[PDB]
């Protein structure tokens, strides 16, 4: 019936493992640490994570039967390879995107898989992008809000989002902990993480692409956001409203288009870890049905409830057909 | 025949005015000093603020008239008296007080009044909001986000939030520019201001007080959020779905109530700042239309489009009623 392709779905690989397991003993300040230390490191708080992230063939695809969800989009969980130093983050970048590609391939008709990078080394990163779309034919890719604790209005970035905007891939920005920039208010009652930090770190990223105006130079640029987009569109009228007084008084450069319309024109989102009917339907209404995804976020979020928010969803059929699936089917690119 | 009361109608007043315009020249290192220079400084981009801020009975009163608005709920523009020394807010607050109650005397059918205070001394500034309740008898209290770059959840604010709670009087958080524990991302595009860090500065205060169990503490507060409640109300699901996780690994306090029961429960919320149909019709469902007030956050925006916006909403007349100005006259004790 309905067709069910989940988006953000995430996965990790044993060197990706092995690696932040040796990261957790290190002295990083990065506030990811706090999620490395909880799934990656000694003694760890949530012990069953590691296998759970791992397994594709088992408890998931069992899941996915049980639930009727057709497909999952796999992506490398966060932080990605984005803590590493630059050499390590380009070599597991190689590595984890190449376990992607066969993790898909043993079971295309149930998976597909977004490629990652290390964007410490933009011109590398560019290279291995330019890899994933032609050489190992992946359905898009995936990278975890700031990098290195800059954000990606940064010109610094600027060979990343050429090579992006060229090989047609859209990138989903997932997020991570909120870098070092913001970080010293997320320390408490768990901010640090999902029910807080992530969407404070994402959205705050990709403000700053937009109003740097970094969709008028990579304007064929496609960017995915989930949990409902990070709550961009419930700010798209201010954003606009205040958009004059940033470029008079606050040296923000003019823009060809108006901030709402570089989010409906480049942006699509999805609904991972927003089960809200009311929000699906606000987002629907401002941004088109086009541009809104189903997702889970397994393993991070069990699939039943995820599963039955969209199949009740109170939007017509044809609808919630796009939602389900058809639009992450052309977003990324799968039959 | 609508009642419009506008609810987040900024003001100022020469003591507060001559204090600005001398913290202008020093080297403080707050956010706000940008918003400070444009404004209070000797060489403002933003020359005719202070007059419009200052004025009540000339233009304002004026366009309240050509457009059919009944009242202001004036409160001391941001940021208040929170960026003086404790001894120089706290007697700058009387001296506001004192003239915000003379300015609402002096047009008590046009006028109504928040009361601030200088959180920097929380036993001076709890005897305050006693004055301003009984003695002063003025409508609520308003408040700018952060004071000494520390949020509401700390327990050095306690005496305040105590005598807050006691008085029965409703507190408006008021964004102002985001603290030094956040402001090293908002320096760049205009993001200091309204566009962007007001909100994710206000949002992220509030959100530190619900998950601190500041709400336990002090059942009976009323807080209330303009620019469509921060965001938050987009927010309530997620919250809801990760506070397990909060609780169980990020040492967030067990609460008597959901997240998002204390939203409902505890806030009320203005929609100054976001003229947007849908966004209304979102916090209506998910708050309730007794939870949504409207506001213009004059002068910083104009009042004939916040009139049409509430005048044409596609909701009925007697919901439309409560949030032009039922809700505010129950919340703020308007007669
Ligand atoms: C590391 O990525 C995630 C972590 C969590 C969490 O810690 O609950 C949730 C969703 C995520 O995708
Ligand atoms: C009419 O202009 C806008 C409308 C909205 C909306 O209501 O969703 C958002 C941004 C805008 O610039
Ligand atoms: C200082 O308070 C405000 C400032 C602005 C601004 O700078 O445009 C807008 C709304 C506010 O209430
Ligand atoms: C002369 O010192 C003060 C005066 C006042 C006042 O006048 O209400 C308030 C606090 C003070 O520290
Ligand atoms: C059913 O539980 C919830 C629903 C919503 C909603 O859909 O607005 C928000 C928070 C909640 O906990
Ligand atoms: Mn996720
Ligand atoms: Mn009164
Ligand atoms: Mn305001």
């Amino acid at each position: 019936s309905l067709r069910l392709i989940a988006t953000e779905e995430a996965v990790t690989f044993q060197p990706v493992v092995d690696a932040l397991r040796a990261h957790s003993r290190t002295d990083d300040a990065s506030l990811d640490m706090i999620l490395v230390r909880d799934v990656y490191g000694d003694e760890p708080a949530r012990p069953a994570m590691i296998g759970r992230l791992s397994d594709v063939t088992g408890e998931r695809l069992a899941e996915m039967d049980s639930n009727g969800v057709d497909m999952h989009l796999l992506s490398l969980t966060a932080p990605g390879v984005q803590m590493f130093d630059a050499e390590t983050g380009t070599r597991l970048a190689r590595i984890a995107n190449d376990l992607m590609a066969q993790t898909v391939a043993a079971n295309p008709t149930r998976f597909a898989g977004l490629g990652t990078f290390a964007p410490q080394d933009p011109a590398s990163a560019a290279r291995e992008i330019e890899r994933v779309a032609t050489q190992l034919r992946l359905n898009g890719l995936v990278i975890n809000s700031h990098t290195n604790d800059l954000y990606y209005d940064d010109p610094f970035f600027h060979p990343v989002f050429e090579a992006i905007e060229a090989s047609g891939l859209a990138l989903y920005i997932h997020p991570r902990a909120p870098s070092k920039q913001i970080d010293r208010a997320f320390r408490d009652y768990g901010m640090n993480s999902a029910i807080w930090g992530y969407g404070i770190e994402t959205s705050t990223n990709a403000v700053r692409m937009i109003l740097s105006g970094l969709f008028d130079r990579f304007p064929r640029l496609k960017i995915v956001l989930g949990h409902m987009g990070e709550a961009i569109p419930f700010w798209l009228w201010r954003l606009d409203y205040m958009h004059g007084n940033a470029t008079t008084f606050g040296g923000a450069p003019k823009l060809k288009l108006k901030p709402s319309e570089y989010f409906r024109r480049n942006f699509a989102i999805t609904t991972s870890g927003v089960e809200s009917h009311a929000a699906l339907r606000y987002s629907i209404e401002v941004l088109g049905p086009e541009n809104v995804m189903w997702a889970i976020d397994y393993p991070y979020q069990p699939m039943a409830p995820a599963v039955q928010f969209i199949r009740t969803a109170p939007i017509p059929e044809d609808v919630k057909a796009m939602v389900a699936g058809g639009n992450a089917a052309r977003i990324f690119r799968i039959t």
